[PDB]
């Protein structure tokens, strides 16, 4: 690896559609077909939101994991994740993780009525709560006028995945990947994003590997269960070293994009190197509204959706199948809420 030199892009304010922004629109497939990843220039504002969301980030890690393990909920996937690093002996590497989704009190209708996932950020401290958000408010705006020039690239209606992503279930998972444990550590195995669009955000330790499209590759499905993409292609070439970059945004197409697309694009597959120091990062999900339903552009004769709600929702029970928030879910039997959902 660490032969290529990615082109960063600027992105304008707004989209509109005219030619200078199609032409761009065309260059972000061609960048996603050829090299899995777009790296967006930040302004000076937008990198600025970005360094204090990972300083709040990395105070917040030198708390006591005591503390840190309080900054759970049993209503909402967001909040704290421990890595398991200090016991991680012959076992695989985690990061250490602060999820936050959209952030609803129980004054909200939707928590009130018990939809699953729904409920607060538990925020370690307001100055960490409005780093992330106001951080959130730029990538969000950013992941706009990504989807904008997505839909113009493919020639379709500029707004052909922004109807999708009003009051979207953006989230966000702030990153810390702990110091390798010998040069023999194999790091975070190969995965794919189960999202709609990701953009992310590294300092500069660097770790992050992803893979390209390969021609003549055959790639699974990953948001069909069989056809899991986790570990396929970690120990083949190529693999992409996303070097960090000042004032670079890294933007990838997730499972969602891929299944709407019928593979147009593909979900870039991440790995991730554990260095010689701890290294910070963040991974942000421009998503669906949680009751939107993905849907194939591209085959008119095929009526296959995929709600994002229930996508979510299946997809954290999974992967945390023992927190508090999954419990509850089963226990209280939320997801009775999500058929009624779907049965629209």
């Amino acid at each position: 690896s660490h032969m290529t030199n990615l082109q960063t892009f600027e992105l304008p304010t707004e989209v509109t559609g005219c030619a200078a922004d199609i032409s761009l629109g065309r260059a972000l497939i061609q960048a996603w077909q050829k090299d899995g990843i777009f790296q967006i220039k930040t302004d000076s504002e937008q990198d600025r939101k970005t360094q204090e969301a990972m300083a709040a980030s990395k105070q917040f890690c030198k708390e006591p994991l005591t503390f840190k393990s309080s900054c759970v909920s049993d209503l909402t996937y967001s909040g704290y994740v421990a890595s398991g690093e200090e016991v991680t002996a012959g076992k695989p590497d985690f990061p250490e993780i602060f999820t936050v989704c959209k952030d609803l009190s129980v004054g909200d209708q939707r928590v009130k009525a018990g939809w699953p996932c729904h409920g607060p950020v538990p925020w370690p401290n307001n100055t960490y709560q409005k780093s992330m958000k106001t951080f959130m408010e730029e990538l969000g705006l950013a992941g706009e006028r990504l989807l904008k020039l997505t839909a113009l690239g493919f020639e379709l209606p500029i707004n052909t995945f922004t109807d999708l992503t009003r009051d979207g279930w953006h989230h966000m998972r702030v990153l810390r990947f702990p110091p390798q444990t010998s040069t023999l550590s194999r790091g975070i195995g190969a995965h794919t994003d189960y999202g709609l669009l990701v953009i992310a955000a590294q300092d500069d330790v660097g770790g992050l590997y992803i893979r390209p499209p390969v021609e003549g590759e055959k790639r699974n499905r990953n948001w069909l269960p069989g056809e899991s993409s986790a570990g396929m292609f970690e120990h083949d070439e190529p693999w992409t070293f996303v070097t960090p970059t000042p004032g670079v945004w890294t933007v990838f197409p997730g499972d969602i994009l891929q299944f709407m697309t019928g593979g147009q694009l593909l979900s870039t597959p991440h790995k991730v190197k554990l260095n010689t120091r701890e290294r910070f990062a963040c991974a942000y999900f421009h998503e669906p509204n949680f009751e939107a339903s993905a849907y194939p552009l591209f085959e008119p004769s095929a009526n296959e959706r995929i709600h994002y709600g229930e996508h979510f929702t299946n997809m954290f029970m999974r992967c945390y199948p023992d927190r508090i928030t999954t419990q509850r879910i089963n226990k209280e039997n939320r997801l009775a809420h999500l058929e009624d959902l779907k049965k629209y």
